[PDB]
């Protein structure tokens, strides 16, 4: 199968990407995990997503999202992303790509303890995926939570 | 990595499942699709799922929805679930091991324009995972809609 016009200008996402992140809030301290994300489609107005992290030596799975791309020519986007932690998220947020990026932030955040807003960013810089997760609480305003980077399979 | 206590009540459904459904609703009428599914794990307390649809002669994508299953002990299931169309659904319900079923109802429907209600249902009849979908609309009671009989494969 061939791509289809709505994915190809985010067609260099495409790819199996691997490598570790770094999460840590003003609640707790640094903490180290490696990671993959996936991204795909069956040439339709979508790109499929599937993420896991897992512990570094060990390395058993920690967590894993899987979730759904549509973007549109005025350079919108919104992001479905189902967590095994047991959210759903409807992301809003657009893509340009001199840069390369995308930027979401939660339209709708789903089955939230005490989550407020999640906002995430994939931008390739130097060669490799940038993906970053900022977060709110119902006690944090919005900030830095993850932060991972990873590499071309 | 091992089937956690929690979730091997329904390890009956671990693996990749093949068949067909079929669609249909007041609004249009029959239809038919092949289909596969497949939950998997990582030694946690959830169960992993993606599915997808094609045309039967094509088989050309229709579409993939994929969530986490989160089996309580205590009978009570919720699930979690972003579907290509781009539409998340909260999943809630209760499985039954000698049943070998699986009923849940959404308790958030996120991203719909016309979408009110939806059901679903895995069940083992005879062999095969039955997987019965019920909706309702603006404009509909929950009703049927698409019904599949897949095959352990
Ligand atoms: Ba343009
Ligand atoms: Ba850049
Ligand atoms: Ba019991
Ligand atoms: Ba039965």
């Amino acid at each position: 199968p061939p791509v289809h016009p709505f994915v190809a200008p985010l067609s260099y996402l495409l790819g199996t990407w691997r490598g570790q992140g770094e999460g840590e809030y003003p609640t707790i301290p640094s903490f180290r995990y490696g990671e993959e994300i996936r991204f795909s489609h069956s040439g339709k107005p979508v790109i499929a997503y599937t993420q896991k992290t897992w512990k570094l030596e060990s390395g058993a799975p920690l967590l894993a999202e899987s979730g759904y791309f549509r973007p549109r020519p005025d350079g919108s986007i919104e992001v479905v992303i189902a967590c095994s932690t047991g959210l759903v998220e409807v992301q809003k947020g657009t893509y340009n790509v001199d840069e390369q990026s995308i930027k979401l932030k939660s339209d709708l955040v789903g089955n939230a303890s005490k989550v407020k807003e999640i906002s995430r960013e994939f931008e390739l810089v130097d060669g490799k995926l940038s993906y970053v997760v900022r977060l709110s609480t119902t006690t944090n305003p919005l900030q830095p939570l993850l932060k991972a980077i990873l590499d071309k399979l």
